[PDB]
């Protein structure tokens, strides 16, 4: 049932990235406070990057003979990420920490994806997860730096 | 302008679901015409997303609170999603896109109507511009399908 | 279309003063956030100048004579200028911009209304487009300032 | 000219003839100003062609059938063509272009009126945008000619 | 008295010199543009999304020949046709009313027939200009013929046929 | 004008007024040559605006406070404005621009001299570069007008 | 030392050269509905193939190796077989030929991945992995046009 | 290929002198039309330099030795230069350019004939291309001057 | 080589082998000048490939069947390939490229002649344009090697 | 010209150390403002590197021998480096950059002086241009820091 | 991650000295080949700076503290620098870059191995990509020098 | 500003002849290094042409009359031309380029000194900029030739 878990983790990523995109969009829209003018457009950049991973991962899953999740209901039910109603009263520091938590989870997911693909010998999938992990971890450093903190990976 | 705000938020939900449906069509497509229509879904998706950000931004500007979770999109949208299926024909998939766009154009007409009544002329333009392009796509998709636009 | 011509000319004056005020904010700005907001004023200035040229030139096209001297701009504009002062806070400078933009959005509503009354739909569109972008800026500035747009 | 479809198709014919007259001006031009105005006709021609495809597209989208033969253009257009002549002056050629543009601006107003009555807001916008640009060119051309726009 | 005014039929249609073939091209390219625009607007059926915009590209290329040829005619001291009446009457291409019910296969075949005609006209122009020693005009016709011939190959290929020039 | 800071502020006011004058010329221009000279006015305005922001930043950098209201620009400038008039000829308009430019060039020479004497070599450079290009423009405008530059 | 990595790189030099030739044939002899999309697509595929070739050949050179560099060497050492050009081959048949060539290339690149990993040559390993990824994506899209799963 | 080499080298001389004359027109031009025709001379000059370097590297390629000194250019060119004079009218300047161009078009025809006789098809194409463009320019210059091309 | 189709197909084979030989030179190159000449082979390869595709599509267009297998190219080409050798000097490599180019230029002359005889002027120009550029390269390569082009 | 060469060489060392210090600030930066100021350090670094290569190559051109080892940069630079520390506030970091920039502006003033004294006007210009830009940055950095430039 | 951090920081030191050595080569280069190899050094320097910023922000991301002073770079680098000397030949300069690059490639293998052991796959890939390009440069440099890469 | 005008005109002559000499080197070059130095002469030629047009515009702007015939250039230049010779080594060609640039650098110094004396600071800067770039080229050409700049 070849590359069963590589396919499974690719599909887990499809759901998680779909929710991550929704969370980033909420931060983008609901953001208020000093720093808005830099961080609001920054969320657009992050979203575009996340969308990039979604399409690389979902393509790779299809290529491997899988069937990507492709309804909001599948994304919601399969994602390990939780969403809450939007709220303008959240601080900038609080909004950025939420993004850090989302990104820490993605970097962990991508590590799992890297591990599982390596074990099954799916080196193409392995590379996709490694590249994505690398960038997310770099963003974790930068976001944490803004927050006067070490990356603490 | 509670009604203009209401229809803008309705659009946020529907455009969120429409993007998901376009993505499923993009991914699950099989048959002759794949190489043209697969990347065309990406164009439609980018356009849909552009409407999502215009309408969401305008709602925020009017003092509203956009839907901003998958649960809100799914619960509020009037579009129905189904499981992805590689066995759907390319002609059926394009017909599905047409039905989604017919829905959107009708939603944008409603948004036009509501904002026009409230005198919200900026919101009004947004719906009108979107409607124009969606209707143009309907013509092209229907022409590929050997049909009149039948607006 | 005397009213539409009149409001276009009012905008020529007010945009001309708006430009000066934006330039004052750009030059006298001090405080954390300078590096983002200083260049931002140049973007706002370029946009305001775009409205100026096109409103002034619509007025010419309609058989009008636009204000074209500093004296005409000062004496016809309803916006008041004050002496540059480096001790104004970043947050108060942004609030000054918001106040200027609230004024412009309100003026552009008036221009929409009068041109709509007179059936000058070309002039109507010019005001509608300008108002849209100015209102979007009020949302962003107010957000930086920890506040709702409150249009 | 009962409906938007009829006004769009009229525009299809008139824009086709307008293109032809502009091309004649381009080719037969002689006199001081040639080096400016010869390439300017190309810009105008491209602009006229943009209106053509738009208006034709919209007509097809609305379920109509555009005129699509030279006979149909020539017989349905209110514009009148004459034989090319090198002996027409620059200032007379520019005046000929002004008359065509006045005609088109008038036609676009007619399309604006009808689409508004029907509540075809998409078609209404198309005529509005085309009218705005053509009216600006009338100002410039008349200005070259030492004249007010006289819309 | 005053000089008499000759009353005679138009006559001619007589591709005997470079100036004449160029003006014939001016007329035929104008009608060819109209036919291509009809195919573009009225097209329906599978392949629309590729062939619709392809007509726009061909229209652009046709317009390019029109401006090179008509400029060369003016440069040679001629007077290009420049009214829809002169185009329609001088062109050998026949137009019909637009119809949404023509297959892609039939539409592409119509374009092939227009292109074969144009290639043939440009060969005439090449022959006429060469005999004249008008080498600049000769190259305009050669260049246009080459590209139009390449499109015939591709159109024919789409239709599952050899170019059959 | 006692020092570099003073001459820089003088330039802030005069460049503000020169921009306004160039804009009037741009808007009220009529006559053969409009199509070339109308857009040229925009180029000149953009250049003058460039000098304005280089001179006013240098003044701020030097510990000064730039004029930043229309009242100040108008009161301090040696250039005088008159009401717009469509009846001024193209030749008279270009001659007005030449006179503004001759003034600016002379002001920039004074800026050069004062800064040189104070040993402010950065400010000196700014004035030298501005003077170079304004003088090149005088040659070209004079050449259009059939005359020598007569610096 | 790195003998077999060098040998698999050189195998790829040969196979990619013949693959380029086959793609050019498909490009030229193509006929049928879809020509206007697929003809130019072959040029994209040829450019990508050529990219792999210069990459792999010059990694081989960098390793102290000597790339095949004549048509006879390409033709004899390649495992791909060429056939005479024939306009009567259908579009569907042509695309299926390209799939088979790409399936071969993807398997070759797996072999190259495996051999270079066995020899500790991680630079060569990555060249093959990157090339493999994009070829497999193409298989998906070609198969999809042909109404099938990728069937990797 | 003695004759083809000879005429290529003749073109090296004449184009070098033609470049110098164009530059004189560029520099000494005065009168209405300066702003269009002054930079147009730069375009003509670049084109001439292009023919210069096609013809000069074809001669080298053929095993010839191009003139490469001002003495060689001046002595071998059939074009005559006179001292610059600001007093020449714009229309006379353009007349001078047309003369240079008529000469070049005639030389390029000689090039064509000589290379055709000798069977140097590459040199032949170089001349034919240069002749086409120069002759188009004659049409346009003549048209500015209110005249037929009169090739 | 009977006709135009035959010489076009000869060029398909020969260009294919030439590309292979250029690629060998590119890869096996060692010596002073490598950094300029190695990438230069890529330029030459790109150009040869341009000729190949042009010449093959002209052959198809004429109703021919291009060679399209390595066996056909190798057997039909009159160029001979040898095994790659890193010990060949950079100047010997350049000399090998010249020999290939001299061969191509003569093949192109053969194609010119045959197509002219048949009256196939489109094919005639393809060969002429290719010959022109190859001959220009022969000049430059020979110049690098301190020699006349010897064409 | 040995004093100009000595100060050029001084600038080589100081700019090398300046680059290093900016890089530390870039890497070790923490606090609100990071996202703007982190990439800004890269812009400054690139600017510093430009002055470096400029001044080094002027030194070479003048027959000097630039410092070209880290030991020489470190030993000759009057700037002092300390171990990187993440616990420095972003305001302290920016003040640190201001102090490096004041040093550099003062160094460039010395080079202007020495080069003027010796009549090396090329070196003089290099120092002046560099000084202008550093002084502009000091204004902006100070404005971020709520302060006058205090040059 | 103890060793991956250590080897990243070694790279930070080594890349810094490597940039310095390359800059010396760039500056003190003399001999045939200068015009190609002088700018080449700039490309190599840019690439080494890319690895620097990469490796140094991966170290930071991992919770390390990059060397950020010249003293740290010199003291920790395994690469040794010497005074610049114009008498060094091109051959000798290029050989030195080769030795710098061989060292760097070896360090990157070491970094590959350590990160592989520790399972730091992101760091592993940074070293692998950097080693790949360095090794490709070793081939080209060695080819220019007439030798096999001899990795 | 008589001597300022004088030296500008001298430059016009010297740049015109320098251009001719560079073109001779470009065309007659043979030997190793051709592929880099041949196009390099084009870069140098374009730069020389830039100085020509600016010096000649500045002279016009100052009320002078530039030399504008090959006779004037040749008679007024202090540069000497000889017949082109393919037998010259590339090292001897580059040496001739260095001689011409050394001359220009000295001529530019004389222009700097004379304009500085007459207080024409705009002309002064033109010469200073042109001198800096020529001298940098001398450094590079000399380095290729294994020598110091020796200004
Ligand atoms: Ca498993
Ligand atoms: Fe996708
Ligand atoms: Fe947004
Ligand atoms: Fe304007
Ligand atoms: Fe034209
Ligand atoms: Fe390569
Ligand atoms: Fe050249
Ligand atoms: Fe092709
Ligand atoms: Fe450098
Ligand atoms: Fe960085
Ligand atoms: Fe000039």
């Amino acid at each position: 049932p070849s590359l069963a878990d590589s396919k499974a983790v690719l599909n887990q990523a499809v759901a998680d990235l779909s929710v991550a995109h929704s969370i980033l969009h909420q931060v983008h829209w609901y953001m208020r406070g000093r720093g808005f003018m830099i961080w609001h457009p920054k969320m657009d950049e992050y979203m575009e990057e996340i969308d990039g991973y979604l399409d690389e991962m979902s393509e790779r899953l299809i290529t491997l003979g899988g069937a990507p999740f492709s309804t909001l209901k599948e994304f919601s039910e399969n994602s390990q990420l939780k969403e809450v109603l939007g709220d303008y009263n959240v601080t900038i520091e609080e909004q950025l920490a939420r993004v850090v938590e989302v990104f820490r989870y993605l970097a962990a997911l991508f590590q799992k994806g890297f591990d599982v693909s390596d074990e099954e010998g799916d080196s193409v999938t392995n590379d996709i997860f490694n590249v994505a992990k690398a960038s997310i971890e770099k963003h974790i450093w930068m976001l944490q730096a803004e927050l006067g903190q070490a990356p603490k990976l």
